[PDB]
């Protein structure tokens, strides 16, 4: 006989909730990629009860036991009782981490992941205490898009995305740190790759999950303001700009809302338009002020370069102008290594090896920057 | 809507069946680790209908689309409808490979995996043709035991075993080769690590799946003689001996079947008992004979060393004596690189990196030996 | 027997002179690290006749045959006849490159290396034509200080310096490019590591070899203005800043020239003084102007990071302010990877593996920037 | 002021002599590749006085200070005074290792290296004590032939050979071990690559340096019986067989010393002549006996495979028959990794990387076999 324990009935000491949470606690909505739970349990068997819904973009999850990747799978709409381990030695504790592989989906109001409770024959023990906290904000790189799948695959579908093979989770793991991911493929600091001015991360940063819209998501608490005071990160890693630079080489965008045409322009010369560059610069300044406002003590580190480094000067202009004007001494720039021909995954995006290389250089930087040498 | 096509109703040029098959075609019994199917299909959606049974040791499978690892999961007893992909661009063909992660289980008559058919909106295309064929015979290394899981995990359960992170499948993939895996954790060429003389790979080699025993498996055709003529490998990789050397440092074993006790002995000198070494030599001679008989043209390559190389001399003594007596010029010894501290997986067994290292050296050996440049 | 040919008598197409040269042609003065000659010769034997002088800091050279490192040795004062190869097959050509390992020595008027001629039994053939040209401006990293020697060796001596194991020559080689190295251990863009304001690279850039001073050096043509027009690089790699950062944590410097004390200062909270930061910013602006002036078409790439990246924002402020004012769309910033624990050489400076890692990242960057995919 | 000290006048506790010695101690003959001396000295400078002779094949040496490669150079006939270091901090002890890069030359009676003494302003300190000892017996792989030079270079001359980049010295260094190298390029256990039955390592093993022949070498004591009792290795690594395999595909050899023609035969179906295979087996048994006789306690390890493993079965047949008849439980076979496409040096032989890979695998084997985890 397995006991059933509702997720909200577990002592805060005996569960780590990974990722941003709002007001709803039973069942637990897991809004973000990398989001989920970690428990440490004895016993022979563990199952998690969950509910999922979706249409075009189905849910994916991944499981790690004692820090090691074990499983990865799709979940189709409905109730599931998912077996996390079985036939194990009863007396020894196992650390179990199950998390969402798929990013929040801005244009998809149906997709959701809800954790209800656990079935178990053993007992819950105290979970590791993560004093170190890292927030990651980004585009599809931070969504781990291309981290699975063959070189030539191009379909924009969930199976190619992950938190399981991802520089951010690799960095958090190496540094023994709790982590939040906030990301959206194709989105920029100012506009999306396709010149879509609505597709910027800043506009969506402040709600519990601003990227989860519609009635159903509203019932889950996603559109309420996020309680920043409850989770203050030591550092905020900002990996944005790739899509902003891409937009300069992309056709003009007609906006369905405010019926105007937007285009980040390139000079006849081949260089970027300056006032257009300045729109990014200002967007950067505004975003940095937003971040400082909600995280008064965090080290903000703009970390950019896994898919080219052409926005180097524009990014650092934004930071420098913000810094001098605000007297902010805890804002840095760190360039990530570029993905070489050999290390691409699918969608011509960074694969596992590029993520690993990026995590290695980011971890080294954070050790020195934060004094996290141990 | 979704068409249903039974696995046996896909014409040969539009399916690759991976692994030893017997007389049963519908549904398809998936006997061995690394066994399964590969198809290439258009359409937006593909499902596979399958049945599984198990008790203590539940079934695991892994999915690869266009050669890339996508998913890996447990399957509990019953009929399942597994979605292999969905929401895809309809016109592009996708190569889909779905295989078993769990070895055949000698002492577990209930465990099984059956493939019934596909649900699909697209059409089956010609699959790639693998004229190059490789058979791998081994112990838990070849079962990929330890290829998943943390350093200190020790439970002997399915989640830790794989074909997905495995030197054998990495080797086959690199060389663009069809492969068969025949393996059993803890088993030797002569005896198991615990001195169990019944636990030797030669004794199960000749059947479709000799490691699939009991009534249900018999009905699946596992206990009939394997038709070797239908699938002849270019090379046979034999990775045995690790468990034979281990037995020398392990307590005696009481055989439940004859009441006799068995113990591979070491002298109060620290050295292996010479008479016992010779039982391994004889098992090797006998197994090479068996292998030649069923595979008259294959290059036999004893590949050993991922968990120590202590048996190098006994193995080559076996090979050398067999070869001289048989006049066999197509038998070799290749040493695999040892697993070092930075490269252990779980169970103190080879991890992904060790498998990778071993595959690189083996691939290079096979290119040169077989002219596979 | 062995013919003798003065370096001056070898036709321009039969010799590649590496490094800046002035008016003196016979004998040929080799002013800079990485400086020297490349020839392609048949015959069984080749010797070079040379002259060297020194006292505290003896000369070192290294030999490459067909692009492969062969030899490295010190040369003490006097005339030398150095055997480059012997007992070889007579009919086969070999490419021979002999170059200086030691940087120009600013405060050492005696140290010199002069190439006089070759003793040879075979014939000189046409040497490769390098249309690609790269200038590298740097501190001890670009001097390869630490590229030889054990982890704990600390003596500030020539044997530890090289162009033979050096990210710059590695980059040049990978790219099939002619190269000039101009560097001084301990120097910055504004001041030296010890707060010494006369120890900046801009101040020595414009002469043939501003770092070769005194009478005998003046006779060698070193203090004459360099003819920039005669050697125009496709890209200029600037690796400076490490010593400017260090000066902030270093005791004040008394300048023996003008008797003033100089000190880059740190605020109570540990951050750098803004005004002192601005002095580095200005020096950067001024140097970029100097570079653009003498090199109207070169891509200037500030490449910094092998020993810490804390000057990222200051460097990027300098570049951005310079750029916004001039027309210049041909200045970039590129961050080099940091030297980790297991990749230090001697003097706690980057070792062979660190140079190698840096060269790999820089090469990838240069390919994509300059269109040198082959 | 420079004191002069003869090599034979340094206390045994203040010098490590590397390589086989005979009864000639002053001056010290350096017979073998990897042979030479190690001292540790204070002071600002150190010179070594040495004599060398040669004709076609000139002497090469390499210098390591505190375990780090510093220098490599040719030495032409005559007396030399080599400066090993200078201008150093007087009080710090420096460990200095100077060794021969060139193998003993069987058919070159003129080539020689002698160490006479040191000029030094500091004092000799105690040297490290290497209680662990390793003997390496091999062919050109063990002579490090190909370890320097470009991929397509083919001339059989000294500059391409080394102990400085060599699996044997890499192994010894890793295990903190004294080492002796005994090697001859082209030579086998039974015959040379060209079917020359005189070119076998067993025949020269027992003398101080059996490969140093002729009157001059006789006066150096090379042709006297080696005193094995004075230096007993923990392990003997035998890397032979590559040339024995090769001979099967090479034209017959006309032996000068008798009138006879020798040829290892290949059957008209492509396989090796069994009777000729058995000649190698007998040579192996015979050599193993010889090794056991002079080394009663050593672990003998046949380590083969850096240039193919085709003789795997014949070698282990030799070992197996030897061990059975002798009851010898301290003889092993370890197959070394094959040199792959990316890892060749010059002459289609193993380059630095292949040596390194071989050393790492061999080091791991010896740690386990000899219990050298410390």
């Amino acid at each position: 006989v397995l006991q059933y324990t509702e997720i909200s009935n577990i002592s805060s000491d005996k569960i780590n909730i990974l990722g941003r949470t709002g007001k709803k606690r039973q069942p637990l909505p897991v809004f973000f990629n990398g989001g989920g739970v970690e428990v440490v349990v004895t016993g022979s068997e563990l199952w998690i009860d969950l509910e999922t819904d979706s249409d075009v973009n189905e849910m994916w999850v991944a499981l790690e036991i004692n820090g090691a990747f074990i499983a990865r799978q799709m979940l189709l709409p409905g109730e599931h009782s998912l077996c996390l381990f079985r036939s194990m030695e009863k007396t020894t504790p196992k650390r179990v981490r199950l998390y969402r592989e798929l990013q929040a989906m801005n244009d998809d109001p149906k997709v959701k992941l809800l954790f209800k409770g656990f079935k178990h024959d053993g007992e819950f023990q105290n979970v590791p205490v993560y004093s170190r906290k890292l927030e990651f904000i980004g585009d599809s790189i931070t969504s781990g898009e291309g981290s699975y799948g063959a070189f030539d695959d191009v379909d924009w579908i969930p199976m190619y995305m992950s938190a399981s093979a991802n520089y951010a989770t690799m960095t958090a793991k190496a540094l023994n740190a709790d982590y939040h991911l906030v990301s959206q493929g194709g989105w920029g600091v100012f506009c999306g790759w396709d010149n879509d001015v609505r597709h910027n991360l800043p506009s969506v940063y402040e709600k519990v999950c601003g990227l989860a819209k519609g009635e159903m998501n509203e019932e889950l608490g996603a559109q309420e303001e996020y309680d920043f005071a409850s989770w203050q990160p030591d550092a905020i890693i900002v990996n944005l700009g790739t899509n902003d630079v891409t937009s300069f080489n992309q056709p003009e965008f007609l906006n369905p809302d405010d019926g105007k045409t937007y285009k980040m322009r390139t000079n006849t010369d081949g260089t970027r338009n300056r006032e257009d560059e300045l729109k990014i610069v200002s967007a950067i300044i505004d975003f940095l002020t937003m971040l400082r406002k909600h995280n008064p003590n965090a080290q903000i580190i703009w970390s950019y370069g896994m898919l080219g480094s052409d926005l180097n000067l524009v990014i650092t202009e934004g930071i420098n102008k913000y810094k001098e004007n605000a007297g902010d001494e805890k804002v840095s720039f760190f360039q990530l290594p570029n993905t070489t021909m050999e290390n691409f995954g699918s969608h011509m995006h960074p694969g596992p090896k590029s993520h690993q290389n990026a995590a290695k250089e980011l971890v080294d930087y954070l050790r020195n920057k934060l004094g996290w040498f141990e």
